[PDB]
C-alpha cells in the first residue's frame, strides 16, 4: 500500500492558449490509428451493443473516421456486418473480439470479410490471456492490425508493445456506464492515465487510444494534446439514428437505450456497468460537425497546424472547482439550445 | 502549540492502480486471519449495532463465511442467550460487544461461558486508560480469550493496546454513516489514511486491523484490504437485509429498515448523542447481498493481479483523485433505468 | 503574492490523544482577560437580534458572558448593563462604536458597573480602533478592553502595544456576512484563530473566535486553535432570550436575525450583511447544554483535562471534501431528529 | 504535454487586511487605462451588442468609466454612436473593431468622429492577424489609443506590448455566457491569469484589463490587487436599463437577454458562448453605486488610499471550497433582498 500522486481527469484541467498562426480552418485533423491505418478525423465510436453495428460503421468511416463492430452478436452474424461495412464503398471497418474459447473462430471469420483492424477488448488490458490472445492472433496474421485494451498504466503499454499490438486502448473506469471503480476500487483518472500510457507509447513507437470519459469537444481536444492518436465515444454517438435500439419516447422527449457491456442486460461476475436512456440527437454527420469544429478552434487557440504539432507545443493547468464553475456558463438563465453545450 | 499535521483521506479519494495479472476474478481466495487463531472464510463483518446484528445475523454472517458481533445494548442474560444460539447452531463463529462498565467482567463472564469466540471491546475512544486496563484485567482472568479492542484512528492507540495484549484493533473514529462525533466533537481521522496507519503499525507489531465504517461500496473494502486492513465492518449494508433486527415499515410503496447508531438519541434510551437515527431501504436476504460484495472484491483483486489478500496488500498502488475524478468514477450523464444489484 | 491555503473548521479534524479523562470530567474554565474569568469558553454576539439584557443575563448564569450591543442610545445601553450587574454580580459586556461620542457611551456603561469592554469595528487593525483603546485605557487602566475584529498577527501586536486585554479574531466568518463577497478582504477562521492565538500567546493576550461557528465540533477546534472563548450569533438568534418576536412563517416559528452591517441594522457605507430568519430554539439553556457536552466529549478525546493541556496537545489534520462527506451523516434518510445536529 | 500548475480564479482567493490609516470615502480610484487615458473608476461596460451603445457609454462616461460600442453593426451606424456618445458633453468613448476586411475603413470612420480608444478584441489576441492588426492601426494613426484582446500569457503581452498596443485585455473563458474551455479545451482561470499579464506589463510599462468572470464587487478588488488597471463586466451591466433590448416579463419578473458574442443569435456555424435572459437591475448609476462602494470599502481594509498602493501591499490567501462556503452568507433564510448581494 502506496498512494503514489494525484491523477486528473478532463475536467480538472486546461489547455494554455499558444501564440497562433493558423486558424480553424487551415488545421489538419489527419492521424495514424496504426502503421497501415490512418483516419482523416481522429474520431472512433464505441465497440458496444448500443452504439455501433453495420449502420454505424458505414457512417463513422463515411465521415473520415472509423467504427467497431462489437462482439454480442454470433460469429456468423459478425462477418456479416463486417461485409456490409467494407462492401459499400470500400470503407475501413473494424471488428471486437474477445479472449474466448472461440477467439480464432471469429478471428478467422472477420479477416475472411477483409476487416482492417481486429481490436480485442477487456476489462483488465494488462493480463496474461490478452497479450496471449494478440501473439496467437499475431501469429496467425502478422499482417492484421490488432489493438489491445484496455490498460492504464505505461508499465501495461510496454507488454502490449512486446506481445506485438499495433495500438493500444487506454481508459479504466471512465466510462459514462462504468462503475468499475465503484465496484471494484480500480482505475486510474482518465487524463493523467492517458498521456501516462501516450508518452510511453512515443517512446516505443505505438499509438494509444483513449476511451470513455468524453462529454464535450473539448476533452477531446484535451486527450489528444495529451498524445492520443485518436478518442473513442459512446455517449455521444448513442443517441444518434445510425446507432442500433430504436427510438424510445418519454415525458414527450425522444431517447435511445443505452448500458454498457458489462451491464446485466447486456450480458444475456457481478456487473461493472448499468442501464439508462440516452437524449435522441438526430443524425450522426450533425454531432460531427460540432465535434470537428470544436476541435479545430482548440487547435487554432494553440497554433497547432497538425495534431503532431499540438501534443509537443500543449501546455495544462489545473483548475479547481471554483475554476470549473467558471469554465461553463455561470450566473445566467440559458433560453436557447446550443449545438455544442447543454 | 497546535500543530496541522497532513492531509488525510477517505475511499472516496483514492483508487487502486491496475498491475499485471495472471490471475481472473473467480480464482482468487479472500482467507483472513482476523485473529492469530480465529480464521475468516471471507474478510466481512457485521456491526455490533442493534439494528444490525443480534443472533440472527451472526448466524447468517458465520453461514456465509464471515463473522457477526453480537451488541451489547441487551441484558448481560439476553446476550449469553443470544451467543449460545449460535454457538450451538454448527459450530459457526460468534463475537460479542462490551462496554468500559461496572459488570465488563460479568458480561465477559456470561459470554465465555456461551462459547464466544471473540470479544469486542469497542467504546468511542479507544485510545483511553478505561480501554488498556479493561483489556489488561480481561486477559489476566481469560488468556486464551481473543479480544479486539477499538476505537482508535492512531499508531500510538495500536502500541498501547497491543502492548495491553488486544488479539486485534479495530479502527475509525467518524467514518459511520450514521456517525455525528466529527460534527460535535471535532475528533476524527479520515479512514482511509488512519486505516493505512494503524495497519503499518499494526503489521511490525504483530497484530491485524480491522477496518470499520465508511464503506458503502465493494470498491471500498478493495481499498480497505489494499491499505492493510484483514477485515471490514459494516453496519449499514447488513441493516437492509431481513436478518436484521429492524422491523419492515413501508413508505409510500417502498419498504425500510430503521437504522440508528449506538450513540443515538434512541439507542441510548436504555444526553449528548453522536449518532442519527433513521431508515434506509430494504434489500432482501444477506446472502445475496453478500454475493455482490464478494464479486466486487474478487473482481478488484483480479486489477491487482492477488490470487491472496497478503498479495493485494504488498503490490497495492493507490491514486488521489480529485472531486471531478469523482464524478467521472460514477456513472455520469445518463438517466438510468435499470438497477443494478450492486449500484445504487 | 499568494503566501499560502488557509483553512476552515470544517477543513480540519482534530487527532484522537492517549486519554485518562472521562468527558464529564474536565473542566471548562476559561481566561477572558487577565481579570476576567469564564467557567464556559462561550461569548453571544453584540447584535441587536441577538444580545440584550435578557441573553445576557441567560449566558451570565449559564458560565459565559453576553456583550450588550450599542445599537441604541447611550442611556439604554447603561440601563440594560445595569439590569444584568443588579441580577446578582452577572459578568456583563458593552460593545462600544468607534465614534465621536465614543468615551461618553463608555462612562455611562463604566458607571453601571460594566465588566468588559469590547471595541467591534469591521476593521479592527486601524488608526481609530488603535487610538482609541488608548483614549479608553488612558482614563480607565484598570477597564478590561477588547478589540477587533482582526485576523492577522501583525494586528495583535498592534493592538497589544494599545493596551487591550484581548483581541477578537475575525473578518467575514459570521453566517450573515458578506465582506468576503463584496470587499474581498477576509481570512478562513481557523488559520485567522491559529495565527493570532499564537502571537497572542507570544505577548500574554487572549483572543476570540468570532463568527462561522455552527456546530460544537466547531468549538473545539477553535479553543484547541488556541482561542480562549468562541463567540456565536447564529446559534443563539432563535433562542427565546434573544430580541424579538416569534414570527410565524409557513405554520414554522422562527425569529429574525440579520447582520450589523445589513441594511436592516444599519438604520455613507455599503451593506456587508444580509438579514434572515433562524428557526426558533426555544430556551438558550436547551442549546447551551449540547454545546457543552460537544465540547466536553472532544476534549475527553484529546486526553484534556482543561483548555491549557487542550492547546498544547492538539494536533490537526486536513480532510478533503470527500472527507466532509463521510464526517456527516450519509447514506441514510433522517427521521428522528437530533438535538445536536440538523441539516 | 505536462501540467504546468494550480491556476486559480477569484473564488479560489482572498486579500489579507492591512493597517488602515484610511477610511473608505477617503479613497481615490483613479486610473491609467493607457498611459494618455485617465478613468476615474476602474469599470468598464463590455463590447458586446446586449450591453453596450450610445445610451450605456454617456451612462458609463457619466459615471467615470469607459463604455464601448460593440462592433456587430455597419461601420456607418457604429461611426454615428461613437458620434452620440461625443458630442453628448465630451464624454470618454470606446469603439470595437475585430480583425476583418473592412477593418481599416472601419477604423477611419470611428477615428472621424473621435473616439478616444479602440479595442481589437477577437477570440485569440496572441495570434498572426491581431498582430500585425495593431501594427496597421499604429501606422496609420500613431496617436490613436488600441486595445487588444484576448489574452492569458505574459508572452502575448509581450507580443502585443511589441505591436504598438497601448493596453491588452485579459481572459480566456472566465465570461459568464461562455463556452470556450468546453469546446476548445482552452483557457486559463482569471487570477493568475490577470495576475501573471498584470506583473508582466508593469515590467513593460502597459496596463491590462481583467475582463470576465466578476460577479461581486469583492471579484474587482481582487482583480484590482493582482495589478490589472481597470475590470471590464457584460453580466452586471446587461440587466440595466441603459443596456440594448426591451424589458422582458416571465414570471411577473423583469428580464433582459444577455447573449454571448459567439453564440447562435449574435453570429447571425460553431458556437463558443450561449444566449439567455439576465434579470433586470435598473438604472446603472444605483448599480455602479454599489460596485464603487465595495471596491472602496475593501481598499479601507487593505490600507491602500491608492490603486498603486493597493497592487503594492496586496496579500492574498487560498481557500477551500468549505472556505468558500464560509464566506458567502450560510445556515440563514435570507428574507430581505441587500442591493450588493443576491
Ligand atoms: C462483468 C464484466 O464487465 C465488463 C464486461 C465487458 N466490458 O467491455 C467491460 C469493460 C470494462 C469493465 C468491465 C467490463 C466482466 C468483467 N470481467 C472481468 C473483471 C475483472 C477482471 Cl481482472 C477480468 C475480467 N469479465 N467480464
Ligand atoms: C465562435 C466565435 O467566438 C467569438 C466571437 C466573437 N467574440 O468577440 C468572441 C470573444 C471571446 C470568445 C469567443 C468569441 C469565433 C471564435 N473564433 C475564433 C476562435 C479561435 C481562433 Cl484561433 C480564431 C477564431 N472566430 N469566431
Ligand atoms: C454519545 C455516545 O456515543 C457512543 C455510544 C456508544 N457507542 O458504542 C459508540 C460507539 C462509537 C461512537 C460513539 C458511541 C457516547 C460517547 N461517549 C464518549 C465520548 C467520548 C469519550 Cl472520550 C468517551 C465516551 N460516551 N457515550
Ligand atoms: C457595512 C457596515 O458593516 C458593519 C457595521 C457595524 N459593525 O459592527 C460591523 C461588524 C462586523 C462587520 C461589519 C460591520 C460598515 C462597514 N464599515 C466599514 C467598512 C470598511 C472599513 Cl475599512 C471600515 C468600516 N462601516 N460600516
Ligand atoms: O459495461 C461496461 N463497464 C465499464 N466500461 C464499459 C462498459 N461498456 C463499455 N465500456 C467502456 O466505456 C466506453 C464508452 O464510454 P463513454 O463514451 O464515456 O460513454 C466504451 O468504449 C468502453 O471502453
Ligand atoms: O452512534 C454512533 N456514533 C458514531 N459511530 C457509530 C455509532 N453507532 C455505530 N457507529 C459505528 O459505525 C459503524 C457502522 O458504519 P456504517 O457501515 O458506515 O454504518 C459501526 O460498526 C460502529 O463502529
Ligand atoms: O453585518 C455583519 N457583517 C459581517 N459580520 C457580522 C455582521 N454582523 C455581525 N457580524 C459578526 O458575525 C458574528 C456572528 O457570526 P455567526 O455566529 O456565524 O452568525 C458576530 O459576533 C459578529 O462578529
Ligand atoms: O461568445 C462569447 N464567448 C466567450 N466569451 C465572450 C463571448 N462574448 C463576449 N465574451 C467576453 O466575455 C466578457 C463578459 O464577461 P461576463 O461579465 O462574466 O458576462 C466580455 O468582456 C467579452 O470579453
Amino acid at each position: 500500500a502506496r498512494i503514489l500522486k494525484t491523477a486528473y481527469t478532463f475536467d480538472d484541467v486546461l489547455l494554455v492558449p499558444n501564440k497562433s498562426e493558423v486558424l480553424p480552418n487551415e488545421v489538419s485533423l489527419k492521424t495514424q490509428l496504426t502503421k497501415k491505418i490512418q483516419l482523416n478525423i481522429p474520431l472512433m465510436s464505441a465497440s458496444m451493443d448500443t452504439v455501433t453495428e453495420s449502420k454505424m460503421a458505414i457512417a463513422m468511416a463515411r465521415e473520415g473516421g472509423i467504427g467497431i463492430i462489437h462482439k454480442n452478436m454470433t460469429i456468423e452474424d459478425q462477418a456479416r456486418e463486417v461485409d456490409r461495412v467494407k462492401r459499400s464503398g470500400g470503407l475501413l471497418c473494424g471488428a471486437s473480439i474477445g479472449v474466448t474459447n472461440d477467439m480464432m473462430e471469429r478471428v478467422d471469420a472477420v479477416v475472411k470479410a477483409k476487416v482492417d483492424v481486429i481490436v480485442l477488448d477487456t476489462a483488465h488490458g494488462h493480463s496474461k490471456g490478452v497479450i496471449e490472445g494478440v501473439k496467437r492472433i499475431k501469429a496467425k496474421y502478422p499482417e492484421l492490425q490488432v489493438i489491445a485494451g484496455n490498460i492504464a498504466t505505461p508499465e501495461a503499454v510496454r507488454d502490449l508493445a512486446e506481445a506485438g499490438a499495433d495500438c493500444v486502448k487506454v481508459g479504466i473506469g471512465p466510462g459514462s456506464i462504468c462503475t468499475t471503480r465503484i465496484v471494484a476500487g480500480v482505475g486510474v483518472p482518465q487524463l493523467t492515465a492517458v498521456m501516462d500510457c501516450a508518452e510511453e507509447g512515443k517512446k516505443l513507437g505505438i499509438p494509444v487510444i483513449a476511451d470513455g470519459g468524453l462529454k464535450y469537444s473539448g476533452d477531446i481536444v484535451k486527450a489528444l494534446a495529451a498524445g492520443a492518436c485518436a478518442a473513442m465515444m459512446g455517449s455521444i454517438f448513442a443517441g444518434c439514428e445510425e446507432a442500433p435500439g430504436a427510438i424510445e419516447i418519454y415525458q414527450g422527449r425522444s431517447y435511445k437505450v443505452y448500458r454498457g457491456m458489462g451491464s446485466l442486460g447486456a450480458m444475456a461476475f457481478v456487473p461493472e456497468g448499468v442501464e439508462g436512456r440516452i437524449a435522441y440527437k438526430g443524425h450522426l454527420a450533425d454531432t460531427i460537425y460540432q465535434l470537428i469544429g470544436g476541435i479545430k478552434s482548440g487547435m487554432g487557440y494553440l497554433g497547432a497546424p497538425t495534431l503532431e504539432n499540438l501534443y509537443e507545443n500543449a501546455n495544462f493547468v489545473v483548475q479547481t472547482s471554483a475554476g470549473f464553475r467558471e469554465s461553463h456558463p455561470h450566473d445566467i438563465n440559458i433560453t436557447k439550445e446550443a449545438p455544442n453545450y447543454s
